[PDB]
C-alpha cells in the first residue's frame, strides 16, 4: 500500500510509457518489503511488484540468464523506456511483468504431461552454466546452523505465562505437544549435515524454493516457475527435495514423482542430502514462525498465518511425516 492507484499509473506512464486506466493493490504479499498490483491498459494486464530488497538485481540476473538459455517457463519482466528490467525509484524499485491468470500448484494439479515438463525444465535450470561473475554474487550452500540454533533457543521458552495472549498460549501448547518431533527435526538436520561431504564441484543453479505455490499451472505446457528471489548454488537435491516433498499438502503422491523424473532424466540422487533439506527446510519454517509467534510484537498481523502454517506442517502426509518417512527418499 505504498502508493495509490493514480500514483502507480503515473509511475508506469513516466517510466514504462504504458497507459493504464485501472490498478488495484493485491493482498497476500510476502511481507515487509513486497507490494503487488494488477495494472490494466486498454489491451493488456500487468503484474506490478514494488520491491525493497537488495538481491533483486542479482536475481533478475538469474532469469536473464535463464531467458538467454531458452527456458520459456519463466515470466520475463517488462522493459522500462530505458531498456531496463526494473525502474529504480526514490525509495523503492518497480518490476512489471505481464499478468498470468493461471492458479498456483496449491490449487491446480499438474497433469502427467505437465509433470514431465517440470522435470525437463528443472533439469534445464540445473544444467545451466553460470558466469563466474554471477557465481560470486550468488549465495552458496554452507549448511549453516543458523536456523537449528534459533529453534533450540525456543526449547526453553515454551512455559506457561500470564502475559501471553490466547494465540501465544495456543502456540506454546501446540509446540509442547509436538516437542518430540520438533527436536527430532532439529537433531536429524544437524546429524545429517555432518554426515554430508560438501563437494562444491557438484553444486548447480538452484531455485531453492520450488514447491507447488511457486508454480503457476496454466492450460497445458503453459506452466511457470515464479518466485526467483532465493536462487543459489547448491546440490541439485536442494530442489529435488520438493518432488514428493509434500509442501502445501500436494506433491505428495508417489506416482507423480516418476512422471517428473521422466522429464528430468532418471539420475543419481543423493538420498542423504535430499533428506537433510526436507528436515532443514522445516526447521527454518519452525524458526521463522516461532520467532513471529513469540516476539509478541503488536504489529504482527502475521502471527495468525504463522501459527496456521506452523501447525499445517504436522498434518497427515504433510512435510513433517514425509521427512520422517525415510523410506520415501
Ligand atoms: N506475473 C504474474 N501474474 C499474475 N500473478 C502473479 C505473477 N507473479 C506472481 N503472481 C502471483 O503472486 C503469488 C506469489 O508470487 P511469488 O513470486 O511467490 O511472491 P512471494 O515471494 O511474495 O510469495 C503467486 O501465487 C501468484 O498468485
Ligand atoms: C521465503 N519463502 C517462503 C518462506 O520460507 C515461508 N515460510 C516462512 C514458506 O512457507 C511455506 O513453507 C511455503 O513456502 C514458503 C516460502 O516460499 O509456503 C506456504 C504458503 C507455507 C509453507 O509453510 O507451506
Ligand atoms: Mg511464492
Ligand atoms: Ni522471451
Amino acid at each position: 500500500q505504498p502508493i495509490q492507484a493514480q500514483q502507480l499509473i503515473e509511475l508506469l506512464k513516466v517510466h514504462y510509457g504504458i497507459d493504464i486506466h485501472t490498478a488495484q493493490f493485491i493482498q497476500g504479499g510476502a511481507d515487509t518489503n513486497a507490494f503487488a498490483y494488477q495494472a490494466d491498459s486498454e489491451s493488456k494486464s500487468y503484474f506490478i511488484k514494488l520491491k525493497y530488497g537488495y538481491h533483486d538485481e542479482i536475481n533478475l540476473s538469474i532469469i536473464r540468464l535463464l531467458h538467454d538459455s531458452g527456458i520459456k517457463e519463466i515470466i520475463f519482466p517488462i522493459h522500462t523506456l530505458e531498456a531496463k528490467l526494473f525502474q529504480q525509484l526514490k525509495h523503492f524499485k518497480i518490476i512489471a511483468y505481464p499478468f498470468i491468470h493461471a492458479p498456483n500448484g496449491f490449487t491446480q494439479n499438474l497433469t502427467g504431461k505437465q509433470w514431465k515438463q517440470l522435470g525437463k525444465v528443472l533439469r534445464q535450470i540445473h544444467e545451466t552454466s553460470v558466469p563466474i561473475s554471477i557465481q560470486q554474487q550468488l549465495r552458496k550452500e554452507i549448511y549453516s546452523p543458523k536456523w537449528r540454533e534459533i529453534v533450540r533457543s525456543f526449547y526453553n521458552q515454551i512455559e506457561f505465562d500470564n502475559s501471553d495472549d490466547k494465540l501465544t498460549a495456543a502456540f506454546k501448547s501446540f509446540f509442547n505437544q509436538n516437542s518430540a518431533a520438533i527436536h527430532r527435526l532439529v537433531d536429524t538436520s544437524e546429524k545429517l549435515s555432518k554426515k554430508i561431504q560438501p563437494d562444491l564441484d557438484k553444486y548447480v543453479l538452484c531455485h531453492s524454493d520450488i514447491h507447488a505455490g511457486n508454480v503457476l499451472v496454466g492450460n497445458e505446457e503453459s506452466i511457470y516457475i515464479i518466485d526467483w528471489d532465493e536462487p543459489m548454488l547448491a546440490p541439485k537435491e536442494r530442489d529435488l527435495m520438493f518432488i514428493g516433498g509434500g509442501v502445501g499438502n500436494v506433491w505428495n503422491k508417489p506416482h507423480e514423482i516418476q512422471y517428473f523424473y521422466e522429464g528430468y532424466g532418471e539420475i543419481n540422487v543423493d538420498k542423504t542430502i535430499l533428506s537433510y533439506y526436507r528436515h532443514e527446510r522445516i526447521v527454518e519454517d519452525i524458526a521463522v514462525y516461532g520467532q513471529d509467534l513469540l516476539s509478541r510484537n503488536q504489529n504482527n498481523q502475521s502471527r495468525l498465518e504463522s501459527f496456521k502454517y506452523f501447525k499445517e506442517m504436522f498434518d497427515p502426509n504433510n512435510v513433517v511425516e514425509i521427512a520422517f518417512a525415510t523410506e520415501q527418499l
